[PDB]
């Protein structure tokens, strides 16, 4: 089967946000709403947001997981590459095979699921702090688009889902993410594509 992208605010008025980190060749992480697309470096820290307009139940959770974005790849499970699943480069809680790594938080719990073998990575929600608007999570991703015998050059879809404590949807949203070189070059030619 194939994970909804649907996206679906809900009752909490789930969304995301990004920082505008703009495209300097230089960055190491930016974000393209023309595209929907996140164009990040290897493993480095991605940003990303969590709005609400109410706050949801104590307990509730967020999830990320990667779908291939082509209908005709999308059943098969995203996964690291047979170099990187064996590049030894484990924070200690993150399987080595998962291509989404949640940064700097020990409750980061990680899901290789029974029936679909499909990954994910699950926090619990915490609302924002005294002063803050929003909840950053920092992801990493752990391949480049390009690795061969992994993502191979298909673009991926990360969908993130809000879910009550027992795994039941409260809201969804979803970005492309491109992992390469340069994202800051990446992003300025697809956006010029695009236009």
């Amino acid at each position: 089967s194939v994970p909804s992208q649907k996206t679906y605010q809900g009752s909490y008025g789930f969304r995301l946000g990004f920082l505008h980190s703009g495209t300097a060749k230089s960055v190491t992480c930016t974000y393209s709403p023309a595209l929907n697309k996140l164009f990040c470096q290897l493993a480095k820290t991605c940003p990303v947001q969590l709005w609400v307009d109410s706050t949801p139940p104590p307990g509730t959770r967020v999830r990320a997981m990667a779908i291939y974005k082509q209908s005709q790849h999308m059943t098969e499970v995203v996964r690291r590459c047979p170099h990187h699943e064996r590049c030894s480069d484990s924070d200690g809680l993150a399987p080595p095979q998962h291509l989404i790594r949640v940064e700097g938080n020990l409750r980061a719990e990680y899901l290789d699921d029974r029936n679909t073998f499909r990954h994910s990575v699950v926090v619990p929600y915490e609302p924002p702090e005294v002063g803050s608007d929003c909840t950053t999570i920092h992801y990493n991703f752990m391949c480049y688009s390009s690795c061969m015998g992994g993502m191979n050059r298909r673009p991926i879809l990360i969908i993130i889902t809000l879910e009550d404590s027992s795994g039941n949807l409260l809201g969804r949203d979803s970005f492309e993410v491109r992992v390469c070189a340069c994202p800051g070059r990446d992003r300025r030619t697809e956006e010029e594509n695009l236009r």
